[PDB]
DNA sequence: ATGTACAAACACACATCAAAGGTTTATAGATACATTGAAACTTTTATATACGCGCCTTTTTTTTTT
């Protein structure tokens, strides 16, 4: 966690699974340890980071990533709490925007590359195949 | 005349002393287990809250011999 602290506190945010890949922490000993730790400094006293690191993991040009910052922020800004650990609803912006482009990143390839449920995608994409109205920049 | 068994030098052949060193092993360093008690550890639950995932469980599709 002090890494996840040290990471996020250094303005680089990584998912719990990502560190879990580095160290298997039973995903639970992580959580309780984090809460105290954060409050350790508070007494001693940001999911945006995920959009680009994902695009590169798929090897995409900047525009597809460029757009998602607008889309995810705009999808976040109005409504759609949408997600229970917004890690997922980040990726759907790529999926939203990758389909706005025509580049083969077929859902199955997305999943294992980013180790995400496929179900959260399409249902997450439900709120997108309907919200396709206001993301028109050009 | 006359040299011979006998025992003293007189410098030496002979038994002794002494440094060195492999080998053995208690003896100890360090070693790897063997003990155990002790506290750091596990469990319910239900309880809604809002998740999945796999597995309970099932419906629809899928496949060899006479």
């Amino acid at each position: 966690a002090s890494i996840l602290i040290g990471c996020r506190r250094a303005e680089v945010a990584r998912t719990f699974k990502e560190i879990q890949s580095l160290i298997h922490v039973k995903t639970k000993e992580f959580g309780k340890t984090l809460n105290i730790m954060k409050n350790i400094l508070r007494g001693k006293s940001q999911n945006l980071t995920y959009i680009p690191r994902f695009c590169s993991h798929l090897g995409l040009p900047m525009q597809v990533t460029t757009s998602a910052e607008y889309t995810a922020k705009k999808c976040k800004e109005i409504k759609e709490i949408a997600g229970k650990s917004p890690i997922t609803i980040a990726v759907v912006s790529i999926y939203l925007n990758i389909l706005l482009f025509q580049i083969p990143i077929t859902a199955a390839k997305v999943g294992q590359t980013l180790q995400v449920t496929e179900g959260t995608i399409k249902s997450g994409y439900k709120i997108l195949y309907e919200h396709r109205d206001k993301l028109v920049d050009p």
